[PDB]
């Protein structure tokens, strides 16, 4: 059980809506964390209320060296706060804003980490949903790390922009653990291209687009990212392969990092 004048807050890390983040230090320990506070009004204002909490509790007990750790959480009169995981060096989109484009070896690496803290989330029935670069940063080593289960759900389920969603999703639909491995090839698609596949400049072109997968590689993505790629954007979520078997993958294989 856990207090805010037990912390003292660095620099601020980041501001969304909802709250801020900002570097901190347990007063006791001299430990170094990361401090999301979220206010309670705005909670209120966006009945995401019931989402938070599902949110804390998934995370609360997922335990993976490339998913953020959450250590807890508490509430004051006008807000709550989380207390999360520091990861160092940012997030993977402000690196991918800075380099334009990732090379294979990079990509590779981060697609194969992520793969790993999937096929966990898997493993305890955890399908994330939300997986685009803004909810990965990276811990000591440059390795990749699952921020932010906003939008996470236990089992099958039927619950912003749309670019990272799959087809099933969007036009509403049944959806299951296979909607992360769209996400991947989303993912590894954006990292290789500098943009997601599907993008376009009004909500519904995106729709059109990812409602009948129309997405076209410029001439430097190799022919092994392509085929990587094609495979897990497939409309039909069980033709898109299994974690296992995109680690296998050669491309992966090939260019990952050990
Ligand atoms: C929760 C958490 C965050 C976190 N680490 C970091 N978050 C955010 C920015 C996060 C953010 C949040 C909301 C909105 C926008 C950004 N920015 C960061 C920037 C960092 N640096 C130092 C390393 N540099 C390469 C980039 C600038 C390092 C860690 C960061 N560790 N754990």
């Amino acid at each position: 059980q856990w207090a805010l004048e037990d912390f003292e807050i660095g620099r601020p890390l980041g501001k969304g809506k909802f709250g801020n983040v900002y570097l901190a230090r347990e007063k006791q320990s001299k430990f170094i964390l990361a401090l999301k506070v979220l206010f309670k009004a705005q909670l209120e204002k966006a009945g995401v209320e019931h989402q938070l909490r599902r949110e804390v509790e998934i995370q609360s007990h997922l335990r993976h060296p490339n998913i953020l750790r959450l250590y807890g959480y508490f509430h004051d009169a006008t807000r709550v706060y989380l207390i999360l995981e520091y990861a160092p060096l940012g997030t993977v989109y402000r690196e991918l804003q800075k380099l334009s484009k990732f090379d294979e070896q990079r990509t590779a690496t981060y697609i194969t980490e992520l793969a790993n803290a999937l096929s966990y989330c898997h493993s305890k029935r955890v399908i994330h949903r939300d997986i685009k670069p803004e909810n990965l940063l990276l811990g000591s080593a440059g390795e990749l790390k699952i921020a932010d289960f906003g939008w996470s759900v236990h089992a099958p389920s039927s619950r912003g922009t749309l670019d990272y969603l799959p087809p099933e999703m969007i036009e509403g639909r049944m959806h299951d653990e296979k909607v992360d491995l769209w996400s991947l090839g989303v993912l590894c698609y954006e990292f290789l291209v500098g943009k997601p596949p599907f993008e376009a400049n009004t909500y519904q072109e995106t729709y059109k687009r990812i409602s009948r997968v129309e997405f076209t590689f410029p001439d430097f993505v190799t022919e092994g990212a392509r085929d990587l790629i094609s495979r897990l954007l497939k409309h039909n979520p069980s033709q898109r392969p299994m974690l296992r078997e995109v680690l296998e993958h050669p491309w992966i294989t090939a260019n990952s990092s050990k």
